[PDB]
């Protein structure tokens, strides 16, 4: 086992597709025909690695082959300014600024779609030109998405690409496909770029916190040691991932799809089927399961935690250990908590019993801790049952419009189409789950807003207006959410002035598509509420019946802007009736 590059467990022509994707994610050079060269010559210095090792020099380190043959492309310092720091050698390294050196960085503007006849005879003659085509397309819009997804997504390509020529169907067979391919690739995309930066940003000790968390809610059959072992294994492959080093993370997720199925009896009891797969479908099953059943069995964790006298000298012993065994005794028994509401009870458990230790008696300072726990569990369940009951009542367009009426008063100085889309989004996840029932409800709470919130601090944070926007975005993951909904209305917004010309309309908008009407009504809603900062709420919904009866009227007049003139004539004439 002394050879440094085995790719003979990979094989020859997963080989050649984990490179391109890496150069891709190395350089975003828009000519391509040398990247197909480059492939060719690596795949042969591989070719020479086989089978003969003294007479070479293929015992090195592979992100040191990565730092030296990328010299040879960077040649031309005008468009490849990655040699400008230094040569990229071993140990005076610059991957640290080569991840972010060119990332979240949309320098293409559009992929196009023309007709089914063009690249069906291009995938009737050069297909897998065609697929490298498609991966060197892919691979340049999001440079942080996870490289053995790809091979999925290729693959699914090929199978849903070589059957919609040979069949009558053309434009039906493939477009919902591949408007559900990026749909999927967009949704991983952003689960992956919050992976990533949470694991760049806060550390490893809260990434193994909640990946215990979540590995403690999905399998509840298991004993401490297969989890440790486990999330000790998914931290390795995650921080040795999301950073470079691709062929390490195929080979070690290939080897962790081998021993999560080959000791499936004393883990789970519903992978077995999904274990009988191929290869490639065994890597992305898993990750996608039901969790499993309780045990029957049970008794509670008061009996272990309070009248027992001898446990700080357990967490004198381990904390880490300690907190360990108190997180996976607390979240196998609750299926519907989140676990951000789970992190957040074992973070107010140790500085509770940090504090506790430090007392003289301390077995009188954790007599009442459980008490706690229900402030922290009463929030959040009637919160997310007060807002599923308004959107069961007054429908969606309407649940829309109440969210996007309520948080302009609170941060009254963020711009227009942020507002748009942050509001648009919550009245998605609104939607999305309260078709549910209450059990499997919290998690769609946890899990989809998640996405949203941290979307609009990045989008805060290339331009920052606000100041306690910024000041919830520098907390903690786990205390995020209560930083934006404990927020209150604020009394140092000047009111705006009248603009007259922004109000009035143009009589072609009953020819502009339902979004976009919408999208306009909420452009003049919410500068319509940005203009009165009052709360005079009462008035504003007969206020907003009028105008939408008074704009349905035009819409069945015929005057040709003539009536329009008569419509923001009349509505600004209503506009001082506040």
């Amino acid at each position: 086992s002394e050879v440094a590059h085995r790719f003979k467990d990979l094989g020859e022509e997963n080989f050649k597709a984990l490179v391109l994707i890496a150069f891709a994610q190395y350089l975003q050079q828009c000519p391509f025909e040398d990247h197909v060269k480059l492939v060719n010559e690596v795949t042969e210095f591989a070719k020479t690695c086989v089978a003969d090792e003294s007479a070479e020099n293929c015992d090195k380190s592979l992100h040191t082959l990565f730092g030296d043959k990328l010299c040879t492309v960077a040649t031309l310092r005008e468009t490849y300014g990655e040699m400008a720091d230094c040569c990229a050698k071993q140990e005076p390294e610059r991957n640290e600024c080569f991840l972010q050196h060119k990332d979240d960085n949309p320098n293409l503007p559009r992929l196009v779609r023309p007709e089914v006849d063009v690249m069906c005879t291009a995938f009737h003659d050069n297909e897998e030109t065609f697929l490298k085509k498609y991966l060197y397309e892919i691979a340049r819009r999001h440079p942080y998405f996870y490289a053995p997804e790809l091979l999925f997504f290729a693959k699914r390509y090929k199978a849903a690409f070589t059957e919609c020529c040979q069949a009558a169907d053309k434009a039906a067979c493939l477009l919902p496909k591949l408007d559900e391919l990026r749909d999927e690739g967009k949704a991983s995309s952003a689960k992956q770029r919050l992976k990533c930066a949470s694991l760049q940003k806060f550390g490893e000790r809260a990434f193994k916190a909640w990946a215990v968390a979540r590995l403690s809610q999905r399998f509840p059959k298991a004993e401490f040691a297969e989890v440790s072992k486990l999330v000790t294994d998914l931290t390795k492959v995650h921080t040795e991932c999301c950073h470079g080093d691709l062929l390490e993370c195929a080979d070690d997720r290939a080897d962790l799809a081998k021993y999560i199925c080959e000791n499936q009896d004393s883990i789970s009891s519903k992978l077995k089927e999904c274990c009988e797969k191929p290869l490639l479908e065994k890597s992305h099953c898993i990750a996608e399961v039901e969790n499993d059943e309780m045990p029957a069995d049970l008794p509670s964790l008061a009996a272990d935690f309070v009248e027992s006298k001898d446990v700080c000298k357990n967490y004198a012993e381990a904390k880490d250990v300690f907190l360990g065994m108190f997180l996976y005794e607390y979240a196998r028994r609750h299926p519907d908590y989140s676990v951000v509401l789970l992190l957040r009870l074992a973070k107010t458990y140790e500085t509770t019993l940090e504090k506790c230790c430090a007392a003289a008696d301390p077995h009188e300072c954790y007599a009442k801790v459980f008490d706690e726990f229900k402030p922290l569990v009463e929030e959040p369940q009637n919160l997310i049952k007060q807002n599923c009951e308004l959107f069961e009542q007054l429908g969606e367009y309407k649940f829309q419009n109440a969210l996007l009426v309520r948080y302009t008063k609170k941060v009254p100085q963020v711009s227009t189409p942020t507002l748009v889309e942050v509001s648009r989004n919550l009245g998605k996840v609104g939607s999305k789950c309260c078709k549910h029932p209450e059990a499997k409800r919290m998690p769609c709470a946890e899990d989809y807003l998640s996405v949203v919130l941290n979307q609009l601090c990045v989008l805060h944070e290339k331009t920052p207006v606000s100041d306690r926007v910024t000041k919830c975005c520098t907390e903690s993951l786990v205390n995020r959410r209560p930083c934006f909904s404990a927020l209150e209305v604020d009394e140092t917004y000047v009111p705006k002035e009248f603009n007259a010309e922004t109000f009035t309309f143009h009589a072609d908008i009953c020819t502009l598509s339902e979004k976009e009407r919408q999208i306009k009504k909420q452009t003049a809603l919410v500068e319509l509420v940005k203009h009165k900062p009052k709360a005079t709420k009462e008035q504003l919904k007969a206020v907003m019946d009028d105008f939408a009866a008074f704009v349905e009227k035009c819409c069945k007049a015929d005057d040709k802007e003539t009536c329009f003139a008569e419509e923001g004539k009349k509505l600004v004439a209503a506009s001082q009736a506040a």
